[PDB]
């Protein structure tokens, strides 16, 4: 029990050192000024300077998809650094590390997106912008449809009221996932993931003494996130298929390969 | 440096028999070179000579695990590792340290036994029946070569601390932390060997090779222990040693 506490603490310190944006900072921004991007005009103002090199200009729905890609890429690089500070992650085979990152980053990105989202939209640009969910729904298919299911997931996730300390362990559990295809040392990964999930159960009784069923609720969100990413990867295949003049960042190319 | 002195202090606190004590005896102990001497000299109930010596080996290695366990508490930052990692380090390392320290009580002809009091010849131990004699002799071969390095206790105190702090063990949770502790130990050791053996040359990387030789010696050891566990159904194993195996 005492090793699990200190393992949780190590994981929470890796999280605080590696993510630019915590849930604690995001909620203080969201509740109080970010500049509101809610239409074409405000988006252009935001690009001039009140908020912020993306493959040469074309049309709003595609410009937005490109900003999503720039953000997602930056969060992969934070996740990669976070994982390297997860105790035994850096002593796994190099190919296992890359495999865990390749198949887990999206699950982690859509878990952590909740932190910066409310029912009305989300923070961008390290909290200096706020893009409304109504504006993102206004984009043309297939861009609007690849966006809205994440808000639907996030708002439900937020009703669980996790804090940073809980998320560090939850995101650690997503990444150290013994089920990813092509792993070399499965029992080792499985063992690390079971340590995290034991530490997570113990940390939840401590931090959320009156919640009920919070731990199995979280195992289910991990399942939901897998389904969310399977659906996302299908939509991304459809974009790559039907939107030929839209490119994808090479780091994301490798991931979806 | 102070670090080196502290590890030495702890080694002197934890191991009753030092190379120093052992060297001034080996230069009178009762010679045990056959059945009649063994019996004059004299655990699980008696079985036969060979199994009897095997039990004596077990009682000694058990005691030395206890000592090594207390010793490691003095290695700085060992006590701050996960408890699980502590147990793993002890589990996979105590035999490499026990075979390293065995060189201290050994010469080409045999070893000291129940304090300085007895000498058991290598001859006799070879005369035990298979697989008991095979279990024994390869430690002697290693120990004679190790002794040609001519370490003293202050050197061995760091060397045993290095052995226990191996980042490579199976199931370690915090490898980089263990590795960083061993690094300070190995840096103290290089520094110590420069100061304690100024005219010996290459002693440091030769010690690093002895660590890899020990790892292999223990692998061959555990393998031998495993067939004894199958084929020598009668003979018992102190359970402290079952858990290690
Ligand atoms: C379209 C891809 C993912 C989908 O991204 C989604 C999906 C649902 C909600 C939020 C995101 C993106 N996100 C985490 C952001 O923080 C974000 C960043 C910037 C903007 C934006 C809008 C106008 C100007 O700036 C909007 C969102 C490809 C990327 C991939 O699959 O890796
Ligand atoms: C056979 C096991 C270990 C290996 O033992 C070895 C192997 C090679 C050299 C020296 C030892 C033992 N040793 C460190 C002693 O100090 C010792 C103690 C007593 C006697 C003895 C002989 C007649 C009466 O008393 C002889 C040796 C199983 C136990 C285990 O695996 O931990």
């Amino acid at each position: 029990v005492a090793d699990l506490k200190a393992f949780s603490k190590h994981i929470y310190n890796a999280y605080l050192k590696n993510f630019n944006m915590t849930k604690k900072k995001a909620r203080s921004i969201l509740t109080g000024a970010p500049f509101v991007i809610h239409d074409i005009e405000t988006l252009w103002q935001a690009e001039k300077g009140l908020v912020w090199g993306l493959p040469p200009y074309k049309e709003i729905s595609v410009h937005v998809f490109y900003r999503c890609q720039c953000t997602t890429v930056e969060t992969v690089r934070e996740l990669t650094e976070f994982a390297k500070s997860i105790p035994s992650f850096s002593s796994l085979f190099l190919n296992d590390q890359v495999t865990l990152l390749k198949y887990g980053v999206h699950e982690a990105i859509f878990a952590m997106l909740a932190s910066i989202v409310n029912k009305d939209g989300l923070l961008v640009a390290n909290g200096s912008g706020f893009v409304t969910r109504e504006f993102l729904r206004s984009l043309r298919k297939p861009f609007s449809d690849i966006i809205e299911p994440k808000f639907e997931f996030a708002v439900k996730f937020n009703a669980l009221e996790l804090d940073d300390s809980d998320l560090a362990l939850f995101i650690a559990a997503i990444i150290l996932c013994g089920d990813r295809p092509g792993l070399m040392n499965v029992p080792r990964v499985e063992a690390i993931q079971d340590t995290i999930l034991r530490a997570l159960e113990f940390h939840l009784q401590a931090n959320h003494p009156d919640a009920q069923y919070l731990f199995p609720k979280l195992l289910q969100k991990m399942a939901d996130l897998r389904q969310l990413v399977t659906e996302h990867a299908q939509m991304m295949q459809r974009i790559k298929k039907t939107e030929t003049e839209t490119s994808l960042h090479p780091l994301l190319q490798e991931i979806y390969k």
